[PDB]
């Protein structure tokens, strides 16, 4: 029998949402498929909600709660910055500075109101944006930041972030993975089952630019980039790009605020940080998807 893929869309804070859609999961998927399943959380799982603290909590737990599972945990874009902010990027592998990455979006400082507390001279840009006061809807910062402040018990933009942040959720922010790769999955077609490669990655990929190459500096986690595209990306990592796109890779993402399924290319956030919208799951290989919104039984 083939192992049970989960892919995960986009959290953004909601407990009640991943806590509703684990619950259904386990209804939709029978318990010996569950107990084993791989399960990729497509990052963003902090901001716009209200309760980020209680979500890493939540994702911290499952390793404990389903010992035979295999969990990879994406970063999204929203992600990268709080990390971002809590200073756990690592320096740029070229020997240049965090602080470099300003430089091409230093024209959006004022409306942005980035952050200028302690250890901001060494902070990315995202981390910056992050924790910054937007100028007057959003909550706090342009990445409605605001919101996991307040979970995790501090003022928005407040340097006591830093100490409010648990070590065990450094942990798990430093242990999120901007790509993942999976040799063999199994995935259902118009023509039958197929055994496919698998790539995750919270939007996307690019079109033009050697696959190879921008894989590579999602493994090493390259810092030196401003604005990394294949976290925050929209119609440039939409598709599948020119070296995948022979049904042989599942190119799956959150991020794009839209539940989309295209063949191989599968775009899983209906939720999209929205309180009012489901978050959405997609089990391979049925291709099926399951919501937080969904009451089913076994
Ligand atoms: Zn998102
Ligand atoms: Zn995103």
């Amino acid at each position: 029998k083939p192992r049970t893929v989960i892919c995960v869309g986009d959290i953004h804070g909601y407990i009640s949402k991943l806590n509703n859609l684990w619950l259904n999961l386990q209804s939709a998927i029978d318990p010996s498929d569950f107990s084993s399943a791989l399960v990729i959380f497509l990052g963003d799982y902090c901001d716009r909600g209200p309760e980020t603290r209680k979500v890493i909590d939540f994702l911290i737990s499952l390793p404990e709660k389903h010992p035979d599972q295999t969990h990879v945990f994406l970063a999204g874009n929203h992600d990268f910055a709080f990390s971002g902010f809590l200073g756990l990027l690592p320096r740029p592998s070229d020997g240049s500075d965090l602080k470099d990455t300003w430089k091409e979006y230093s024209k959006s400082e004022e409306t942005e109101g980035w952050y200028t507390g302690e250890g901001f001279e060494d902070m990315h840009l995202q981390g910056r944006r992050w924790a910054g006061k937007i100028k007057a809807a959003y909550k706090g910062s342009i990445y409605d930041a605001g919101s996991t402040f307040e979970s995790y018990g501090v003022p928005h933009g407040s340097s006591d972030l830093m100490k409010a942040v648990p070590e065990s959720h450094k942990k798990f922010l430093t242990n999120m993975v901007w790509v993942h790769e999976e040799d063999d999955v199994c995935i259902e077609t118009e023509e039958g089952l197929k055994h496919c490669k698998l790539i995750a990655v919270h939007a996307g990929l690019e079109k033009g630019n050697n696959v190879e190459e921008q894989l590579k500096l999602l493994r090493a986690k390259d810092t030196s980039i401003s604005k990394i595209q294949h976290l925050s990306g929209r119609k440039n990592v939409w598709d599948i790009p020119q070296e995948l796109d022979d049904k042989h890779t599942v190119v799956v993402s959150g991020h794009h605020g839209k539940l989309h399924i295209d063949g191989m290319r599968l775009i899983i956030d209906e939720g999209g940080g929205f309180p009012d919208k489901p978050v959405a799951a997609i089990v391979l290989p049925s291709k099926k998807i399951i919501r937080d919104t969904d009451n089913l039984s076994s």
